[PDB]
């Protein structure tokens, strides 16, 4: 239920009783007004709202919610809490007119620019973003996939659109998770998730036994996308995208093969050389961002880069001096209060993670 | 390949090229005004014209692997229709050192495709005209029904792939690089056709499919051409398969065994057939919708077949014997059937074939 009415200068205010979204269900009651759509497709309608009280900005997912099993994003969105990722305040449920059918609100934070429009902005003036903006940018997410990896939940949807970007405090918020799923090993997965462009390999060869390590495939095309200003491995078809991984990577081995879709779809490739990673980007592209490229960019998804192990990587080292700051003046985001959840996979990695200056009492 | 000039200042190519169809027989061709016409993947497709008879022809250079021949060239040679592209000759070449050996395709030039025209009306905020509907989607079915009678998947039918010549308003199709013989049994990969093309089954990664995706991407042109824009789109085979249970409804478990039978394991939201009609705009032409809900089904036996599809009533305009091009031409070939077409299902040539033909 929720109750329509106005103010007293005719602006029109929604009230509802909704729920926190962590802590204990205390239900609220919360007042939204100034309701403008940003955006919709597939799942539903997004709403941006301002709050009544503190004038606030948030966003209101509207999906349709399943009368059978619980709205699955909910529940994750629900068992998160970084400083990384979009917040989930509150969660109500409500109707259109008739219909008979129930839908879901999330009432999430608003951030006013992506990294899909921070980085065409830049490409359609023919222009890169400044590698310091791709260094916050790109660990700011690594820090969000540690985090889920955590808890085993994968994403399956790293595209630059579900980046969130404050272009005052460079703060990166991960958001839309209703992609994410926990991944048992034993379990499959449908092979269809993921946005094109990002798909890891094994996700283009149809495998269902994947792991949380098409993430940092998809990180990886993200920061090689911010530094060649385009997508890396472009294409209509699964077949066009191969042909751009192998134009890089190389002919993948019948070992690497059989890492990826052990099934061995059957299909015979061209042969060509591994392009030299330092020919693909531009010149004065930092050797430290190539070298994170290839090491995220491979076609054995066991080969590849954890996301803790990607923040302590050489190209980070920059984000860690203690005089870093941004180019308008204002301190760095936090970038070193990890959590003993955070640092789960790989504890010993706290000494690159949390740099001399970050340890001053 | 001998590069040499002619006497004005043009710069003439002579290359000796064996001829895609019949015997191998090299010849000497000679070409001059090379332009690049688009590339990605494969390679570069050139354009040029031939120093005789002055005709436009497409170059389609990739590059050869030393180990096997190439598919799409032994797919080439043995096709011949009206409504597919010519591979007139083929020769290799070289570029530079690489020590690599490239293979041009010499095909047909044909001056505009589908998706030039069709993302143009759509552009000036109105629907090609019916009768074009018709000549597009009845080659493109009579193409199909062709290359199916030898077993030979398409693999990735799309407006881009669908030539056009605006005055005789004839439609080739074009570019076979994912072109392959389903036979039963073999399993086949599922990331071929591109996205708001592919067929349902490709998304849930079976590979026991058959050469009916090739008319849900048939019927994803259609449904496109009555519409203005694509009718299942998306970023992601998630995204792309929301837009297809919006229209077809939710699948049944009997539908999703006969799609991927592995059953990808997962749970789809509960909505109802959206009716057909309530899809396009009002004036649509009925036959038009039906058409569309018989290619764009679930179960991949149950669409029609590519000469099912040209024995329609929505085509039946097309066998009227008094039907002209609006620009006052004649319409093109359309009933020149052959054996090997009509071996899908003879007894429909009654119905293929006109009376005046
Ligand atoms: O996007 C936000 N701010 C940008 C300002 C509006 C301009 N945008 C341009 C980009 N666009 C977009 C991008 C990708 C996919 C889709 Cl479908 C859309 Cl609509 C959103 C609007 N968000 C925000 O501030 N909190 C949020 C919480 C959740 C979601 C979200 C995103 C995707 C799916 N599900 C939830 C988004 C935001
Ligand atoms: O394309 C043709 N004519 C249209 C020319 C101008 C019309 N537009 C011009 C621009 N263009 C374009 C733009 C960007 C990228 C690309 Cl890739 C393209 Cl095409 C779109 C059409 N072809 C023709 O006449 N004989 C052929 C034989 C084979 C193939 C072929 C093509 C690809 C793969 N495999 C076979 C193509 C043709």
């Amino acid at each position: 239920s929720m109750k329509v009415s106005r103010d007293k200068d005719g602006s029109k205010v929604t009230t509802v009783v909704a729920t926190p979204g962590q802590g204990p269900d205390r239900p609220q009651e919360v007042s939204y007004t100034d309701t403008k759509v940003i955006g919709n497709g597939s799942f539903g309608v997004v709403y941006q709202a301002k709050l009544c009280d503190s004038g606030e900005l948030v966003a209101i997912k509207k999906v349709l919610q399943d009368k059978r099993f619980k709205n699955r994003e909910l529940q994750i969105m629900r068992k998160l809490d970084h400083c990384n990722i979009v917040r989930l305040r509150y969660f109500f449920y409500s109707s259109g007119e008739k219909k008979d059918e129930v839908y879901l609100n999330l009432v999430l934070d608003y951030v006013p620019e992506t990294v899909y429009r921070v980085a065409r902005h830049y490409s359609r003036a023919k222009q890169t973003l400044p590698v310091i903006y791709v260094k916050l940018y790109m660990y700011q997410l690594f820090r969000s996939l540690a985090y889920i990896h955590s808890f085993g939940i994968c994403h399956r949807d790293i595209k630059p659109q579900n980046l969130l970007l404050d272009p005052d405090t460079a703060v990166l918020k991960l958001c839309d998770f209703g992609s994410a799923k926990q991944l048992v090993r034993g379990e499959p997965n449908v092979s269809y998730i993921c946005s094109r462009y990002y798909r890891a390999p094994e996700l283009i060869f149809g495998a269902t036994d994947y792991t949380s390590s098409i993430d940092v495939w998809s990180a990886g095309c993200v920061l090689a996308e911010l530094l060649l200003g385009q997508p890396i491995f472009p294409g209509d078809s699964g077949v066009d995208q191969l042909v751009e991984i192998i134009k890089v990577l190389g002919t993948p081995t019948r070992e690497q093969i059989r890492e990826m879709n052990p099934n061995y779809t059957e299909f015979k490739f061209p042969q060509i050389k591994a392009h030299p990673w330092t020919k693909v980007f531009r010149p004065r592209t930092p050797p430290e961002a190539i070298a994170l490229c290839s090491r995220l960019l491979e076609y054995t998804p066991t080969a590849r880069l954890t996301p803790l192990e990607a923040c302590a990587h050489s190209f980070f080292d920059e984000l860690r001096d203690p005089n870093v700051k941004l180019p308008n003046g204002r301190d760095t985001p936090a970038l070193f209060n990890f959590t003993t959840q955070e640092l789960s996979s790989n504890p010993p990695l706290a000494t690159i993670l949390i740099p001399p200056h970050a340890r001053i009492q």
